[PDB]
Parts: C-alpha cells; sequence; structure tokens
C-alpha cells in the first residue's frame, strides 16, 4: 500500500488535475490514443478520429476525458479503500468493454506523461513515485477483478 504521506503527495498532484479535468483527460486520450492506436478501436465513437487534430477538436472525446478522470479521482480519493468504486469499472471494462489489462498500464503511463507536460519541473520525484504507486495499485487491484473473471482479452 502506500503511506500516509504518499496518499498526502497524491492528492496534491491531483488538485492540478482538478483545475482543468477536461483538459487533463482530453490529453491523456489523446497520448493513449496516439501512442497506442489500437486503443482508439476499442471506443466505437471515437474510431472515426482519424488525426490527432480530429481528436483535439472532439468536444465527446474532451467529456469522456471529464468522465474517466472524475472515476479515477473519486477512486484516489479512497486512499485504497475503493472496493466499491473500482469493482464495478473492472467489471464494466472486461466484460462490456473488453480492454486489457495492457491497455490500463498504457493509459497509467499517459497519466504520468501528461502531468510532466503540462506541469514540467512541478512534478517532482516523490510525487511521481507517489502517484506511479497509487496508480500501479489502482491497475493491479483492476487486474485481480480480471483475473475472478478470467479475462484476458
Ligand atoms: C484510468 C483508467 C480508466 C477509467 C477511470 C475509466 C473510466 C470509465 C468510465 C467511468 C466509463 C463509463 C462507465 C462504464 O462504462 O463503466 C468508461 C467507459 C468506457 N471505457 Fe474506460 N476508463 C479507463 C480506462 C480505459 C481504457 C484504457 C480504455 C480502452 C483502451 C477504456 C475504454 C472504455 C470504453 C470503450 C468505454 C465505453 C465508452 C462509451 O462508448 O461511452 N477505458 N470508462
Amino acid at each position: 500500500g502506500l503511506s500516509d504521506g504518499e496518499w498526502q503527495q497524491v492528492l496534491n498532484v491531483w488538485g492540478k488535475v482538478e483545475a482543468d479535468i477536461a483538459g487533463h483527460g482530453q490529453e491523456v486520450l489523446i497520448r493513449l490514443f496516439t501512442g497506442h492506436p489500437e486503443t482508439l478501436e476499442k471506443f466505437d465513437k471515437f474510431k472515426h478520429l482519424k488525426t490527432e487534430a480530429e481528436m483535439k477538436a472532439s468536444e465527446d472525446l474532451k467529456k469522456h476525458g471529464t468522465v474517466v478522470l472524475t472515476a479515477l479521482g473519486g477512486i484516489l480519493k479512497k486512499k485504497g479503500h475503493h472496493e466499491a468504486e473500482l469493482k464495478p469499472l473492472a467489471q464494466s471494462h472486461a466484460t462490456k468493454h473488453k480492454i486489457p489489462i495492457k491497455y490500463l498500464e498504457f493509459i497509467s503511463d499517459a497519466i504520468i506523461h501528461v502531468l510532466h507536460s503540462k506541469h514540467p519541473g512541478d512534478f517532482g520525484a516523490d510525487a511521481q513515485g507517489a502517484m506511479t504507486k497509487a496508480l500501479e495499485l489502482f491497475r493491479n487491484d483492476i487486474a485481480a477483478k480480471y483475473k475472478e473473471l478470467g479475462f484476458q482479452g
């Protein structure tokens, strides 16, 4: 788990995201889609986006970014006590959306990238460490739910 100090760092970093949830969410999804085009194919409603310019101009993509980061933020604020929040997300992502855990790794990495991109010099080594642990815990708890379901891809 994370220490109390680590959780405080995570939620301090999260304040940056909360100042511009839509902008952070958009950039995270664009980073995901451009770095890993296979991920776009899981989204019937984003498949039509043929260029990054189109992605940037998509108001629905920004909207989904808000949905994604709002859900993640609610989970992070539980500081690991997130079974009720996380279980349904894991199950919808496995059973309905068919999202391999690899893609959760990709989006976790995208979040770290976007934080540095939007806040260069203001996302310190301790902060990166703590946020990485939180995202690993999130991913790992999802992975346990995936194993329960026998879901791979
Ligand atoms: C931080 C990690 C993620 C969070 C917090 C998150 C959150 C959400 C939420 C709240 C929804 C709407 C409710 C639901 O269907 O459960 C959703 C829908 C969806 N998610 Fe995720 N998600 C994450 C990662 C991913 C990734 C990596 C992919 C694919 C590469 C993905 C694919 C989808 C798809 C296809 C939908 C349905 C979208 C629609 O057509 O409305 N998610 N996600």
